[PDB]
DNA sequence: TTTTTTTTTTTTTTTTTTTTTTTTTTTTTTTTTTTTTTTTTTTTTTTTTTTTTTTTTTTTTTTTTTTTTTTTTTTTTTTTTTTTTTTTTTTTTTTTTTTTTTTTTTTTTTTTTTTTTT
């Protein structure tokens, strides 16, 4: 949800990981970075999911 | 106004314990030295027809010393018991998976101050 409402689209240039962490952290999630970031790095690499 | 009782932290330095620097013994690790395997070719060894004079088996008969034989008494064999080792259920502990809670370190760069050595 913080990736598209930033607008991280596919078809989009890429933007910082600092950037959507940050996001997610100060609005939607309350648990702090370095756990989201784990989440995001293991569903962006391709022989987890 | 002078004088009298009591209380504790310090002059403490010494005894006990703890912490921190040390170096003998069995378990790792790199080296040299000896067991394995594949090619060349090479004189050398070795596979297969022909002839040949040989020397051991099969007609026949003989005996004697190993094959018959019965029996006493041993002694290896088997029985029970118990100990030692092997092997497998049982239990315990530890590790990895993915979202969470917490933290901790090493260096550049300059300029100024402490803090030891000569």
């Amino acid at each position: 949800y913080a990736m598209n409402v930033l607008g991280n689209d596919w078809n989009k240039a890429y933007k910082k990981s600092a950037r959507v962490v940050g996001d997610v952290i100060g609005k939607y999630h309350p648990h702090g970075d370095s756990a989201v970031y784990d989440t995001i790095v293991r569903m962006a690499q391709p022989f987890s999911l």
